[PDB]
This record gives structure tokens, C-alpha cells and sequence, in this order.
């Protein structure tokens, strides 16, 4: 047997528990792939990452649920840049080249006004689809009631590289009765069948932070809700800029939280910029991550 | 979109392509698997081996067919230690580890009778199986009548880490008559169809060696004959210690050589202890090797 430390980081946080946990080897050389993904299924986190040489990046990446390699995660690549830059184990450089299965990825390293670490990275430009379903259906799905819902912002699909639909309530009290019945998205989601759904309320609980959202699994997926998700953060920028507050030049940004009805405290910072010859908003998010533990897997 | 320089050293020859020819990758950390296997589909070697980072061992490695990875490779072992020495990429050491997927192989370097530098290994203590097939079909599937066959001399499978069938036959004469028809040995080797036939004689085109072979490859493999085989020739040291003169004390070496038929000159060392606590033979070999070219690879 081989002893491989792994460390958990929790992502989208500056406290322990309250984020996306992120699994991580800090160097993966002396792995094979199939050890890589014997490990993440014993590390049993919904996501490891594996730090590697690279022939054309500063590092290479893999990233392993408990099952399977997943092309590009961007939970698990903001907690292991921060672990690697906290830790020491990074040039004196404020960016960053990842190669990874879908190409290499530009990483930018930054402090924010707190003194906290954030690694910024770029999503895909996003893409609305206006939902034509029953709206009453949909409140039933995740355990609501049809006036719960924001008449006055518009129930779409959006993805900056998923497709989650998202589902304006009127407040926080709405957020805190929801409960999803995940198997019955499909038929509710005519559209896209396999979305995850993300409602949203301008209310929110921590000060600084602009929107709030919760995530429920699309019926596919096994699970039921996602702590606090990067993916689904930048539509919700590029939602707010494109429908909550339009009236900005060049750049913008804003956090949106999730998490807190179930127990968590996740931010993520969304830029959202838009330049004259650019046809789509461009989308960025950043986040910070913490240390949770180090333990001993063998394989 | 990467540039991969590729070494070739001949194992078991002190003469550029006089040996088995061993693709080299002398530091692999940037690849994966798909990558190592596409590298020596285009390399085109029997067997091109990777050196890469180890937390347990020296170094690791792992070997690849065009085709397919293995799971051991003596050959490419001896040509891969050899080249990382002649290139100073391994601390100059008589003895080292190397981590492979079947285990971690313990590595003797010294130099020879011939004042080489060789690479020493240890195999798997010999099992045997009497031929019990068709000596008529044996024959033919190597271009032999059943006349050029050694009767003083049993023909039996045999294997100290891979199963091939030890063919005793008159002399060098006969050898070189030979021509495999290898796609009709499983049909011959009823009890091992997988086995190759390595056929043998005591006669010898170098006067200072003890044993002749000729390896025709199993039906399965992509190959038609080996150049010089590190596993048989293990075999065929056991097999002259078990058959052919069982008077020693507690250990000897032999030197088999192999590859004339086909206009190269190889070597292998073989190690034969009576090992007192497995009470079974215990089988080492050994061998030299040489730089032959270095390529570029684009994958
Ligand atoms: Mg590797």
C-alpha cells in the first residue's frame, strides 16, 4: 500500500465548512489515472484535483469525481490554486497557465480588499433561453406556490458553460421554504430537461453581496443541492447585468451568496464586461478558498 | 501542439542496432496515458518505455506496445536505466528501484566480463509444463521437419515472468532454416496457445557463450520474431540448470545469445542461484546497452 496525503479545501469561503469542498493532491506525478481516480472515490468529496507537470502551462490539472474525469471543474481549480499559492508552492507571479483536457486555462491571482486571496478565471460567454413552461408546475417542483415567484423578472435558461435555469422568487423567506423534488425537473423543463434550476432573490443575507441563489440538482445528477456553484454564478451576473441593473460602462461586478439554508457561507465575484467589438458579455468569476483538513488515503 | 524527443538505445548489444531496439521518453511527467500510447504507436518500437516520477521508488515507469500498455518489459528496462546513467538523469548508483504497475523492481548495475556497464534484474523463480502437442506441428509452424529437432533434449513451456515453449534443436544449421508461421502456433501449443517458441542449441556463433535462442513471437503479439529476449533467455538459463547440467554449487552464470539469423548480435547474462529458502532456482539477468538515435515525436 501507498500513502497519499490529500488535502480539503473549501471553496468560494474565507471560513472552514462553509464552502465547496475541493480534495486535492498537491503533486500528482507519482500517480497513474487509474490511482487518481481510486483516490478521489476514497476521498468520497464530489471533486478532487490532481496537480501535474505540463509540457505547453505552468501546471497541468486533472480533476475526478468519485466516479469519473471531468474535463474542467471550476470549484476544485479556484480551492487548489488557492491552496497552492497559500502554501507556497507557486512562482511569484500574479497569473497563472492551467493545461487542462479542455484546453489551457488563463488564471489570474489576486487579493481582495480583505487581504484574502482570489483566483479569477474566465467562463464561457453566456447564452439565455426563455422559459416556456408552466410557471405553477415549476414553483410545485421545488416546493412553492405559484405567487411565490418574481412576477417581475423573467424565469430563463442560462448557461456560461452549464445549463441551469434561473427562477426569480420574491425573497428570502421563499429561499429558506424550498424543497426540491429533483425527478420531476425533466417534465417541468421542456426545453432543457437535464437543467439544474437555481432560484435567485436580490434579498440577501451577508451585506456586501448583491444576489442570492440556492441550487438544485438537475434529475440527472443523484444529488440535491450544491453547496455554492461557480458555473451558476456567472449566469447570475450575466443575468443581472442583462436584466437587474443594465447601466454600466465597460465593466462591472457584483457577489452573489448561496449556501445559507444549508448551513454554508458562499461567495462568488462575478465580473461581467462588455467591449465594442465583443458581439456577447464576457464572464469572469473569482473566489477565495480555506484550508479544512489534511488526511492519509491508501491505495 | 507538443514536442516530445524520443531516445532509441538497443538493449542486450554493445553495437548500435545489433540489439532489441528500446524507445525512451526520459521524463514523461507531462503526458498521460492516451498521449504515452500514441507515442509509441508512432515510435513504432515493440516497446517504448516512459520514466516518471516516483514517491516510493527511484523512478517509475511504464511501458507501452504500439498498440497497448504492459505490464513489464525487461528490455526497455535495460535500455531505459542504461540511457538515464549515460545521460547523468539518475543519481550514478549500483543499485536502485523502479515502480511499475506489477510492482517495484529492485535494479543491480555494475560492469561486466566485457567491461560494459550492464543492468541487472530479477525474475520470477521458473515453472514448467512438458510439451505434450504435435512434435511434427511444432516443426513445421518454425519451417522444420520433425528430423531437425534435438530429441536428446525435452521440449518443454517454461516461464520466469512469460510463458514460451523451449524448442531444442540440432545446431546453428537448423537455426537458421527456421521460419516462423506464427498465426498457426496457438493451434499447435494446445496447453499455453498464447506461449511464444523459443527455439534453442548448445552451439553457439560466439565461442565465450553457452546457449544459442531464435524467439518467434506468440500469434497475439504485433511482432514476428524478438531480437533478443531478456524473459526467455531467463527461461533458457533455468532450463540448462534443470536439464541440461544439474551439477553446480549453489550458483552459476551463462550467456545466451540471440538475433544472428536476422543480422544482429545479442547478449543476455543469466543468473542461476539455488535458492535455499524458496528451495526453488532463483533466475537474474542481465544486459548491456547502446545509444542508437533521438527523434522528435509530435503529438
Ligand atoms: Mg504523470
Amino acid at each position: 500500500m501507498k500513502t497519499i496525503n490529500v488535502f480539503h479545501y473549501d471553496a468560494f469561503t474565507n471560513k472552514p465548512n462553509m464552502g465547496n469542498p475541493a480534495g486535492i493532491v498537491l503533486d500528482a506525478d507519482g500517480l497513474t489515472e487509474e490511482e487518481m481516480q481510486r483516490i478521489a472515490e476514497k476521498v468520497g468529496f464530489n471533486e478532487t484535483s490532481f496537480v501535474l507537470s505540463s509540457e505547453v502551462a505552468d501546471i497541468r490539472m486533472r480533476y475526478f469525481t468519485p466516479g469519473y474525469e471531468m474535463d474542467l471543474c471550476g470549484h476544485g481549480t479556484v480551492g487548489t490554486i488557492y491552496a497552492l499559492r497559500e502554501r507556497g508552492l507557486l512562482e511569484e507571479k500574479a497569473s497563472l497557465t492551467i493545461e487542462t483536457k479542455a484546453g489551457i486555462l488563463p488564471i489570474q491571482i489576486g487579493v481582495n480588499e480583505n487581504g484574502e486571496t482570489f483566483i479569477k478565471m474566465r467562463q464561457t460567454a453566456p447564452q439565455f433561453k426563455d422559459f416556456a413552461g408552466s410557471k405553477e408546475e415549476l414553483a410545485h417542483s421545488i416546493g412553492l406556490e405559484v405567487n411565490d415567484l418574481d412576477v417581475s423578472l423573467p424565469i430563463v435558461y442560462g448557461s456560461t458553460g452549464n445549463w441551469t435555469v434561473i427562477v426569480p422568487v420574491k425573497n428570502l423567506d421563499v429561499c429558506e421554504r424550498m424543497k426540491p423534488n429533483n425527478e420531476v425537473f425533466p417534465s417541468v423543463l421542456k426545453e432543457i430537461p437535464n437543467a439544474s434550476i437555481h432560484p435567485i432573490c436580490l434579498e440577501t443575507y451577508d451585506e456586501k453581496v448583491h444576489m442570492h441563489g440556492r441550487h438544485f440538482s438537475s434529475a440527472y445528477a443523484g444529488t440535491i443541492e450544491d453547496p455554492v456553484t461557480g458555473t451558476a454564478s456567472g449566469v447570475m451576473g450575466a443575468y443581472y447585468a442583462t436584466y437587474v441593473e443594465k447601466d454600466f460602462d465597460h465593466e462591472m461586478e457584483l457577489i452573489v451568496e448561496q449556501g445559507q439554508e444549508i448551513h454554508k457561507d458562499g461567495r462568488v465575484t462575478v465580473y461581467v464586461t462588455k467591449d465594442v467589438e465583443s458581439e456577447k458579455l464576457q464572464i469572469d468569476i473569482a473566489g477565495t478558498a480555506v484550508y479544512v483538513k489534511e488526511f492519509e488515503v491508501l491505495i
